[PDB]
């Protein structure tokens, strides 16, 4: 009496990102029947492990607890003890979203172009992939690539930029990178210059600078009043975010001119002089 | 003895505003001398009241304490050693202008992305010469400025071929001859070419179980002229409040008569020349309970 044995292999019906509903084409068979009792056999390819199992009672079973975009082998066993697999099947489960990529960087590289970098991409399956570019008012740049450049921009404006990485799924968009294209035009001159806390030795000065104008830092030039003076002093901040300063080390009852600047691709701004700074005895 | 008359007018060799220097051409005269004394007469036309006269001890005299742009006439009296003879020919001149006062009411508009206008009440000056007015167009810093030259019979100079959403600045004055007083400088931005950014910096503090106060920011330089504060209940809903503020120099607003223990969604825009911008949103305007 010849075992049974499947004629055709398994069918796919339905498949998702984590899971597999199958017909198992038990019969028709090559054999001697009756059937008794009807194996699904299924395994990850390329993965060390024995082949999981269930029995089916009719034809048609769903496999679940599935991972994304894995291949999986199936074939089916009959008992008449055990027969000879049937045919094998092998299909792919579907592609989940990919969340946007990492280390997103806006930046401006001149008047009319920004550049936008991530940090390279390594997913979880061997999909095909690129990332979509939107600038929100498309350019699909290939996934090997890690910058992308923004052209013919206009000078001193404000543009709001988002990704995703899309392989067959649709992935989920970045937050909104807001950026400048470079100014055009010198830089306004820092704002709402107050002094405060002066002492003898010391004197807290801040100021706010309008936003547009690429300014990237900011020169604070004081010296002592006099129409004979030889030397005078530049701090100089790069990072234009800060918006106050302590100045130390000042004599005590001397009168100070202090100027302000901020700085850009373009040059410098007019001073924004401050009334003057006047320390207190002792 | 026949009284001594000048012969030639006074001639006058410097002219200011407000003095004459004169050279009263006493010598040559006809009649008899010696002279004892000279006499110069003067008096601004047009002016109904008597000639002043001052007394000239040799041929140079300064008149002072005279008016600007007033025409003037002179003449000269002679004695003889042994009365007052004929005046001598009469010499008419001009004193010279001073500068003017610049124009008053002056008013300087955007009128598209790349003209303003500059406008000024008609001038009505203390004297009579032909006048123009200057105005200079300069930037922040006093770069490319552009001086043009107006009739003065305008009120009103186009200043166009500049650029979107740049500053500039604006000076007028009154010439003749005489250089007039500059004016104060007038600022003004040109309209957008674009939208405006949606405002910033936006914070929500304040919160009682009936109000909340909402702070933001602008950016200066887009021609920004409202900013609408819309705000609903958090929910489709029946009804929204839109709070309309026409002076965009508001930068705070206290918001009240809110329901306690509820969440409000605040949408703050802005808007320009072009348009609106995209809103600013905050979900964050959550009351406190009654207690």
């Amino acid at each position: 009496k010849v075992l049974p044995k499947p004629l055709n292999a398994p069918n796919v019906i339905d498949t998702g990102h984590n899971f597999a509903v199958i017909n198992i084409s038990s019969e028709p068979y090559f054999g001697d029947g009756p059937i008794k009792s009807k194996k699904l056999l299924y395994k990850p390819v390329n993965h060390y492990e024995a082949w999981q199992h269930i029995q089916v009672t009719n034809e048609i079973v769903t496999l679940n607890y599935l991972e994304p975009r894995t291949e999986y082998e199936l074939c089916v066993q009959l008992v008449r003890g055990e027969g000879h697999p049937g045919p094998v099947r092998r299909f792919t489960t579907a592609s989940i979203g990919l969340p946007p990529p990492r280390g997103l960087n806006l930046l401006p590289k001149s008047q009319t172009t920004l550049n936008l970098t991530w940090q390279p991409i390594f997913p979880s399956s061997e999909d095909d992939f690129y990332v979509e570019v939107e600038r929100r008012s498309n350019i699909k740049v290939p996934g090997n690539l890690t910058s992308v450049l923004l052209n013919n921009l206009h000078p001193r404006e404000q543009y709001m930029v988002r990704a995703r990485v899309n392989t067959k799924a649709q992935g989920e968009w970045s937050e909104d990178l807001t950026a400048w294209t470079l100014s055009d035009i010198l830089p306004p001159q820092p704002e709402n210059i107050k002094i405060s806390n002066i002492t003898h030795s010391s004197a807290m000065i801040s100021w706010t600078i309008l936003d547009g104008y690429s300014i990237s830092s900011i020169t604070i030039r004081y010296k002592v009043q006099g129409k004979n003076e030889d030397q005078h002093v530049d701090v100089k901040i790069k990072n234009a975010t800060i918006t106050q300063y302590q100045l130390k080390g000042l004599e005590p009852e001397t009168a100070y001119q202090v100027d302000i600047f901020a700085e850009n691709n373009i040059g410098s701004s007019n001073p924004a002089f401050s009334h003057e700074l006047v320390t207190l005895p002792e």
